[PDB]
């Protein structure tokens, strides 16, 4: 899977938003391009004189994620913040140049996202009380990923002193996405769990923060509240749902060549740190089958 790369693994089973620290700084900005922004003013300049009802919105930055050693105290994870734009991610990881931004900035900083916007997005594993994952197929008509398949998520907007807050924002964001696209109560859903960060090397590198959530409906109750909101109550054209069962064997699957590369990311971490029991109980070889 050449097009998605795993930046983090969370450690027990995943970590709740009490054990996360954020470092929001300037000095976690994407660097000035070699020949200046003026690049991207004139992309983003042709862009509006077509489509002149677009607007630009903030973005979180993703600079990097340290893991405190295992086992410990106190904070798990370190997340290292900058801002961004809508408007800075057409200009640059978007850009049919976006190669050469990375091979320069590998020259430049020794860092190939040095010369990205790399925005940050959002993710769900969404599990019903069925033990079904929630899967979403994409229109035919959209410019990224047109009919593939996607997990619920999106890439939030801004608004440890100002760090706490911007943790909560992250794990509102992907709720709210599931409530705003699956058509979901709010009370039907536990507090996420991040379980890790995956990158998509087909958008150079931007990064996806993907998280574990459970609802107390089932599959059928998900699907209803999903349809009741009509073709304009969601950007999907249609739900389906996989057994949590057979999705640890879905990369061999037919499903796995539709699927998009951040939702490919949310499955290999589900599996990775939500499946793949530990203990004896789990791991015996009727509960846990060989192959
Ligand atoms: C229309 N596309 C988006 O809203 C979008 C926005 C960002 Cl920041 C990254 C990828 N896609």
């Amino acid at each position: 899977d050449p097009e998605v790369t795993l930046l983090l693994q969370c450690p027990g089973g995943g970590l709740p938003q009490e054990q996360i620290q954020a470092e929001l700084s300037p000095a976690h900005d994407r660097r000035p391009l070699p020949g200046g922004d003026e690049a991207i003013t004139a992309i983003w300049e042709t862009r509006l004189k077509a489509q002149p009802w677009l607007f630009d919105a903030p973005k979180f930055r993703l600079h990097s994620a340290t893991l405190a050693p295992i086992g410990s105290r106190g904070p798990q994870l370190l997340l290292r913040l900058g801002l961004t734009s809508y408007r800075d991610f057409l200009g640059t990881n978007w850009s049919s140049s976006a190669a050469w931004l990375r091979q320069q900035g590998a020259t430049d900083w020794g860092d190939t996202q040095a010369y990205l916007a790399d925005p940050l997005g959002v993710g769900a594993a969404l599990a019903t009380a069925d033990d079904f994952l929630v899967f979403l197929r994409r229109s035919r008509q959209v410019a990224e990923a047109p009919g593939l398949v996607d997990v619920p998520g999106g890439h939030p907007e801004p608004q440890d002193l100002a760090g706490q807050l911007v943790v909560h924002e992250l794990f509102s964001s992907v709720l709210q996405e599931i409530c705003d696209e699956v058509n979901l109560p709010l009370l039907t859903l536990s507090q996420p769990l991040l379980l890790g960060i995956a990158r998509n090397e087909t958008s150079a590198g931007r990064a996806s923060a993907e998280f574990y959530v459970q609802c107390s409906l089932t599959s059928e109750q998900v699907r209803k509240h999903y349809l009741s909101g009509g073709p304009e109550a969601h950007e999907s054209t249609g739900i389906f749902f996989v057994e949590t069962q057979n999705v640890r064997r879905l990369p061999e699957t037919e499903m796995w060549a539709e699927l998009c590369p951040s939702a490919k990311g949310a499955i290999i971490l589900y599996n990775r740190v939500q499946g793949s029991p530990t203990g004896a109980a789990l791991g015996s070889p009727a509960l846990l089958p060989p192959l």
